[PDB]
């Protein structure tokens, strides 16, 4: 019924795949890195300007902005909730999602590209280290057994890509490290991480 | 008690002000570009990262992305509904709204930029002109496919402002179809639209 176009190590794809896993959604997931799916790649380029990844296409429409991929999924698949149920927290959450998107996710992708001036990269990593603890801190504050939230899920993926890019979390706090280790341990997260593009 | 930080000739501000108009919410609009509201501007610069415009301010929060603004306004004034109320339809509508946002709204803001290059001004105009009519048709098709038409949706309101701004930026509306012309004129002379553009 539903189609998700993905790439093997895209934090965005990983996020949308986890969200689809947690929801009861069943969607065909296609990795356009693989030749075996070249047809799908061709199609992707037709239905989006740059053949963006990830793209979620219902039969009707196709979307590549993360925020509205998440929104569309949340409308099609209401349960379980990815967002707060009350307008203040829900709105502030939406702003936060946009913030994490600007600061960490986009930058993680920027880091993946090999054209980048090494020093330039080093800046980006450094900024990320600068804001990671504070961001994690707002996300826990907004959280105030509990359901997983879209912000916590995304931040789990952020910590996981920090690990991938050999970036070390700047905290001495014991509890924070226990918490981050605890996030990285969720079953769906690992389930998603094990199967790279699907 | 709402407070909408706007600036003049901003398509987003106008869209939102009409949203509030329609919702019947009474909100204090503030033109941040105006000198007499400089204090307000200062305040905005505290509660927002980059002096974001528009920004809606409630007793509880401030929000600034258009999707997020329409969202909050709806949470606090759900009736009448801007989006469909059934999941599938509502989803398509959000996606289509994002499309109009990327293709049109954002590009209109681009064309207003004071440092605008001529090459990219032409790129943008040509892009928009090339797509506007098929986009408009997608909107009316989605409209009439399942619904059902007394009250208006966000897609139609926004496409009305896109047309209005095509005019405001001296871009010819590329159609000769007499039906579509009639429809566009009907859109452009809808009560709340005129009430919105001529009371600023």
């Amino acid at each position: 019924a539903m189609l998700l176009y993905t790439k093997k190590d895209d934090i965005y794809s990983d996020i949308v795949r986890m969200i689809l896993l947690i929801k009861g959604a069943n969607a065909k997931i296609v990795d356009v890195s693989k030749e075996e799916n070249s047809k799908h790649l061709e199609e992707l380029n037709i239905i989006t300007p740059n053949g963006n990844i990830p793209t979620l296409s219902t039969d009707d429409f196709a979307v590549y902005r993360l925020s509205v991929i998440i929104e569309a999924i949340e409308d099609l698949y209401p349960f379980p909730p990815m967002f707060p149920v009350f307008p203040k927290q829900r709105a502030n959450a939406r702003i936060l999602l946009e913030y994490v998107n600007k600061t960490f996710l986009q930058n993680i992708i920027k880091l993946q590209s090999p054209d980048l001036d090494e020093k330039q990269a080093n800046e980006i990593k450094m900024l990320m280290q600068r804001d990671i603890i504070s961001t994690y801190k707002k996300i826990v504050s907004e959280r105030e057994a509990q359901n997983i939230n879209v912000l916590t899920l995304i931040i789990t993926f952020v910590f996981y890509y920090f690990i991938k890019l050999k970036i070390s979390i700047p905290t001495k706090d014991k509890n924070i490290i226990k918490e981050i280790k605890e996030l990285l341990s969720e079953p769906n997260f690992i389930k998603t991480i094990k199967a790279k593009g699907a």
